[PDB]
């Protein structure tokens, strides 16, 4: 049965939602509510200008199929998706519902310096999630603290939305091809922070960001020149005064012996030579939390279906069908 909805206004917007979701408050569009069927606190996302442009419809469609497909303890799945439209022609609004996490990794504690146990469990989770994400054939490209959802009990979720502080060098530079180890770079910069209480690469701009990265990991090795296809950059890479990669022990003073070993394997300048998210799970450092029998993989996800040239109406139909097809999780 199609449940019973209601009309409500909060700011400039007519939010129509099922009775199931109660005590609705706005939070920056997005409102937080109480689900009565489940007994959880939720955040509802009402989708902004759903079919304004081709680019909007395309974005809306993409967002859904992703999170609809997303089912992992450490990645943001969906609890529901609804629409107050009993047919396609009247369909013009999308609302998406997931469990509300209290804060992000910035303000759980990115202020002060945390304990090794605490960073083990934290990193273990992100890595547990990256594994899933990456097995879907998907690269986050924008991993950072303000993109990790944490509850009061350090139970971490990955979602999407100075920023460049956590980006991999090959993204700063903009090599148009890259692989999943760009996110590993993010984890290293995230981890390194959580261990020293200070930002690893406090870049003030693109170059400063780049120049601080080499200060640690050294200049490019002779084996990395062979991969640079751009003469533009290739000749510049030469002109530098070769840098020895710094000794991580003296960068992470008093830190866990194994956490130091991890940060070396992760913050490899050459991506090809960085650790896979799956490999990083098996690393000694996570012996505590690492359950090799509970680090699942996704199905492969079709990123080709989502990258097409179809009309406004043609996305609207494709997107609608998704909402009809959605079946909520268990609990
Ligand atoms: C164009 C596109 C690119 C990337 C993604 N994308 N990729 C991922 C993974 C890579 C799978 C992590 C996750 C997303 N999607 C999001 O992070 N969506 C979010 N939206 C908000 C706004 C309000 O928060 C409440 C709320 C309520 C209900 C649902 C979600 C959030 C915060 S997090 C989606 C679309
Ligand atoms: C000053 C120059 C900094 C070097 C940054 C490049 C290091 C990234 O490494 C490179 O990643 C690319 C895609 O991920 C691939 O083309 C290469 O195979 C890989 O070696």
């Amino acid at each position: 049965e199609r449940p019973t909805f209601y009309r409500q206004e909060l700011n400039k917007t007519i939010w129509e939602v099922p009775e199931r979701y109660q005590n609705l408050s706005p939070v920056g569009s997005v409102c937080a509510a109480f689900d009565t069927k489940t007994g959880l606190r939720v955040a509802v996302k009402k989708l902004s200008r759903p079919f304004q442009s081709i680019i909007h419809a395309k974005r809306t469609y993409r967002e859904l199929r992703l999170l609809k497909h997303m089912k992992h303890e450490n990645v943001i799945g969906l609890l529901d998706v609804f629409t107050p439209a009993r047919s396609l022609e009247e369909f013009n609004d999308v609302y998406l519902v997931t469990h509300l996490m209290g804060a992000d990794l910035n303000n759980i504690v990115k202020s002060q310096k945390l304990t090794d146990d605490h960073v083990q469990f934290l990193i273990y989770q992100i890595l547990r999630g990256l594994k899933y994400i990456h097995s879907a054939d998907i690269i986050h490209r924008d991993l950072k603290p303000s993109n990790l959802a944490v509850n009061e009990d350090s139970e971490l979720k990955i979602l999407d939305f100075a920023t460049r502080w956590y980006r991999a060098p090959e993204i700063m530079l903009n090599w148009m091809h890259y692989n999943q180890t760009v996110d590993i770079w993010s984890v290293g910069c995230i981890m390194a922070e959580l261990l020293t209480g200070r930002t690893l690469f406090p870049g003030t701009d693109h170059i400063d960001q780049l120049k601080l990265i080499l200060r640690l990991v050294g200049t490019p090795g002779a084996e990395l020149l062979k991969k640079i296809s751009s003469e533009s950059a290739r000749n510049y890479i030469q002109s530098l005064t070769q840098m020895p990669k710094m000794n991580f022990a003296n960068v992470f003073i008093g830190a866990n012996p194994l956490a130091v070993d991890l940060l070396e394997k992760m913050l490899v300048l050459d991506s090809d030579k960085r650790i896979t998210a799956a490999q990083a799970l098996a690393h000694a450092y996570f012996a505590q939390y690492h359950d090799p029998d509970d680090e699942p993989v996704a199905d492969p996800y079709d990123q080709s279906l989502e990258s097409r040239d179809l009309l406004i109406d043609e996305w609207k139909s494709l997107t609608y069908d998704e909402v009809i097809s959605f079946v909520p999780p268990p609990l």
